[PDB]
């Protein structure tokens, strides 16, 4: 496999001293299958850029410790010395006898010196910094910068530059790490607020210092160990699941097909709206008063639920459902019981609003969007219910609020509308090798290799690399619609529930004769 973040690393950067050309590791015609042309590095690029500029490269320094990313034939056919380097391995940066081997090496050999590790940023300045001061008489401030300025924020671990400084210069005034720019994390694993309506008074927020901030609220509110979205999730009914209908006290309610929010409700204009992906809106509009005090206003209070699109005919109008609350005044109202936290969103957020809404002193019209809370019913009427629009029904347990996964928490769908959310990416293929069959693949969140596949179509390249989601039928994952609304596909897991629901489904009557007698 190709090594990690290595597809957006630049492949090399400005000569530092007039001598090194800091590089990351060349990947040989091997790995064609992986890569895509325009990401290619071969030898034979660089080779011929040199060419291209009449320059010549008289070593290059390997420090990857392995012969696995190209052939190293390929450099030395041109005349072009070529030396493996081993170095301290465990993370470690180089020893003294590493660096004095690379110094005595390089004072050997106007032509460049070509040094590259695996992404050509630590071990690569690391090296070339300990060269210019023992070699050519520099301060450690100025190579460290100098090489920082020439590979982009050129050392980034912490401990390789407090040993730099260390070993030439002071430890107490060695830098910390840079700040990362957002390219070195894409391949880890949404800017539209709701997908094909425009919706005043909402607007993203980028400020680094209240996004943290809001994401950090809604963690320690949620109680939530882990990075990432920290409301519950409900999984995909299968016939396993629906036994535990019987074993403990559940309400249902229909789904309509929506974009999950939960809304945190920190002070004045401080409204703040969180879809599943952490990215968050603020709201300027909304005002939620205090219960007891009409003129005072809420805080310390958040919400769950879903943003619907409804249609009052010839606009859309937009509703956000409250069908949770998680904490209310900072009482930990999302431990009560479901019936408790209902009647918490109905008498204590829906009803002091709607107080000084025929007092004229909330103008609805004003406001950016609808703001109602979810009816909720026994699982009894639920199948009156198979008997605003709907795509399924979701049954939830009267417990306490839990994040995370809920095994328990019930999302029914009928068999045809499962649908999976999926980071296209597209891989031109030659397939049957005379006509070159061209396949695309997905993806899906905490899974390292691909999901499953996907067949190239004309109409499929227009979003590559975005995210698409995917009914199941005929044995094939068929694209429907484009989501502009996520940032990250499907986790794993639930990827698995949706699969382990259209494999082993629950029909619509079956579910109707479970819930009957
Ligand atoms: O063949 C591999 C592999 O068998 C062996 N190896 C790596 N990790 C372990 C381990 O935790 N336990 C055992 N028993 N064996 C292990 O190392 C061989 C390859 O060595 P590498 O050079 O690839 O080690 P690497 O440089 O990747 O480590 P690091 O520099 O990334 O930290």
């Amino acid at each position: 496999k190709i090594p990690p973040r290595w597809l957006n690393c630049p492949r090399r950067g400005q000569p530092v001293a007039g001598r090194f050309l800091p590089l990351k590791t060349m990947l040989g015609p091997r790995y064609d299958s992986q890569v895509a042309e325009e990401n290619r590095f071969h030898p034979s690029m660089l080779s011929n850029y040199l060419k291209s500029l009449k320059v010549k490269m008289g070593l290059l320094v390997d420090l990857t410790n392995t012969s696995r990313f190209y052939d190293r034939n390929d450099i030395e056919k041109e005349g072009i010395k070529y030396i493996k380097l081993q170095c301290k391995g465990h993370g470690e940066c180089p020893t003294t006898e590493n660096t004095e081997t690379f110094i005595r090496l390089c004072e050997r050999f106007p032509e460049l010196i070509g040094v590259h590790c695996t992404h050509g940023f630590n071990r690569t300045g690391f090296l070339i910094c300990a060269f210019l001061v023992e070699k050519m008489d520099w301060s450690i401030e100025a190579a460290v910068a100098t090489f920082a300025q020439a590979r982009p924020p050129g050392i980034y671990k912490g401990d390789y530059l407090k040993e730099l400084f260390r070993r030439y210069g002071d430890i107490e005034e060695a830098p910390p790490p840079p700040l990362l720019p957002d390219w070195c994390f894409e391949d880890d694993e949404g800017a539209i607020f709701l997908e094909g309506v425009t919706v005043k008074g909402v607007t993203q927020v980028t400020t680094q210092p209240k996004l943290g901030e809001v994401q950090q609220k809604c963690h320690q509110f949620c109680g939530w160990e882990g990075s990432g979205f920290p409301g519950a999730q409900p999984v995909s009914m299968d016939k396993q699941n629906i036994k535990l209908l019987d074993l403990k006290p559940y309400k249902v309610s229909w789904k309509a097909d929506g974009t999950r929010y939960m809304m945190l409700i920190d002070g004045t204009n401080e409204v703040f709206m969180i879809d599943r992906d952490n990215s968050v809106f603020h709201v300027s509009n909304l005002e939620f008063p205090f219960r007891k005090d009409l003129r005072m206003h809420l805080s310390n209070t958040l919400l769950d639920g879903e943003m619907i699109i409804d249609r009052v005919n010839g606009q859309a109008v937009p509703r956000y459902l409250i069908y949770d609350i998680i904490k209310f005044n900072s009482q930990p109202v999302g431990d009560c019981d479901f019936n408790v936290r209902l009647q918490c969103i109905e008498r204590e957020i829906i009803s002091p609003r709607h107080e000084k809404m025929k007092t004229g002193l909330i103008d609805k019209t004003q406001e950016p969007f609808s703001v109602r809370n979810k009816p909720f019913f026994d699982i009894c009427t639920s199948r009156k219910l198979l008997e605003h629009e709907m795509d399924g029904l979701i049954f939830q347990p009267t417990g306490k609020y839990k994040p995370g996964r809920c095994d328990d928490i019930l999302k029914w769908k009928p068999p045809s509308l499962n649908s999976v959310d999926f980071r296209l990416k597209i891989t031109r293929m030659g397939g049957e090798g005379l006509l070159p069959q061209n396949v695309g693949l997905l993806y899906v969140g905490g899974y390292e290799r691909p999901f499953a596949q996907i067949k190239v179509t004309k109409e499929l390249k227009q979003y590559d690399n975005k995210i698409i989601e995917c009914k199941f039928e005929n044995n094939s994952w068929v694209f429907m619609r484009q989501r502009t609304d996520k940032s990250f596909p499907n986790a794993y897991n639930t990827a698995m529930a949706v699969c382990n629901s259209i494999s082993n489904p629950v029909t619509k009557e079956m579910l109707f004769e479970f819930i009957d007698r």
